[PDB]
């Protein structure tokens, strides 16, 4: 499928731009980018994607706001900027935590015009939290459910079963991998893709942390040759 660039929070916008050109060069049509809401990062992603001309790209914005009106405030500002910039596919990522908190926040993002909603599970999340989050998004009637987590075989099988149970045909799984150990990275990515294809996950994205240009190019090559 596609490849998502995850910005290392120690990465800069020049790091981001270089990761995008590398994927373009490798022949990746769907270049997805993932970061915590950042006005400057949104503007750079939009210009680079326009320069490359891959209007089949996606910006995924991570929000982590306690406050409910600060959330609406920021999600509105984010979506309107992305609208100015002609970003056709904008997704708002929400971490799970409180069940009621998750529902009101997803509702707010859906109201403001978020194209899809993404479930971002942090390492404090269980598979039971994931299932509940997915059921809440389905109940709300959101079009495309997206789930984003660190590579985990249980979470993959659970996610695949819940989507099949809800009938969520448009849903997407995005997996984040550790990168320091390149051998393990190759093994885990290989395994992830095989297992997701056995379970009929049709829309799966491999996410790569952007660190060093030399490192990123290695990982992206590996992921592409394996089938991402």
């Amino acid at each position: 499928d596609a490849i998502c660039i995850y910005l290392d929070e120690s990465a800069t916008w020049k790091d981001m731009k270089k990761a995008m050109e590398i994927l373009y060069k490798l022949g990746v049509k769907k270049i997805v980018v993932l970061f915590k809401y950042d006005e400057k990062l949104i503007k750079v992603a939009a210009k680079v994607l326009h320069d490359l001309g891959a209007e089949e790209a996606i910006i995924i914005l991570i929000f982590d706001i306690d406050d409910e009106d600060e959330f609406k405030k920021q999600v509105k500002k984010a979506l309107e900027l992305m609208k100015k910039l002609g970003v056709d596919h904008r997704i708002i990522a929400l971490r799970m935590t409180d069940e009621e908190k998750f529902k009101k926040l997803a509702k707010i993002a859906a109201e403001l015009g978020a194209d899809a909603i993404c479930i971002y599970l942090d390492e404090s999340a269980t598979w039971k939290d994931m299932k509940k989050a997915m059921e809440i998004l389905y109940k709300l009637g959101v079009k495309k459910i997206v789930v984003l987590f660190k590579y985990d075989e249980k979470l993959i099988k659970v996610a695949a079963k819940v989507l099949h149970d809800l009938g969520a045909e448009e849903a997407i799984i995005i997996l984040i991998f550790d990168i320091d150990d390149e051998d393990e990275f190759k093994k885990q990515v290989k395994k992830a893709l095989e297992l997701m294809k056995k379970l009929g996950v049709d829309h799966r994205i491999i996410a790569l942390r952007m660190t060093d240009e030399e490192k990123f190019k290695k990982l992206a090559k590996i992921a592409a040759e394996l089938g991402a």
